[PDB]
C-alpha cells in the first residue's frame, strides 16, 4: 500500500528450482500467503510430496483420503 513493510533489514532469495516447486505446491494446495506455502515446504524440507500431505492432512477442503 503506502510503505508498510514490517520486518528486519534482511533478504531471502530462493533458487529457480525451489521457486518452481513453490508454484506447484501453491497451485496444488491453493494457499495465498506464499510464506505459508514455503513454510509447509521448508518444514518437510521442500518436499511437495510431503508438504502436500502435511497440507491436506492438516485440515482439508474435501476428501480425507483418495484411491
Amino acid at each position: 500500500g503506502s510503505s508498510g513493510s514490517s520486518g528486519a533489514p534482511e533478504e531471502r532469495d530462493l533458487t529457480q528450482e525451489q521457486t518452481e516447486k513453490l508454484l506447484q505446491f501453491q497451485d496444488l494446495t491453493g494457499i495465498e500467503s506464499m510464506d505459508q506455502c514455503r513454510h509447509t515446504l521448508e518444514q518437510h524440507n521442500w518436499n511437495i510430496e510431503a508438504a502436500v500431505q502435511d497440507r491436506l492432512n492438516e485440515q482439508e477442503g474435501s476428501g480425507p483420503s483418495s484411491g
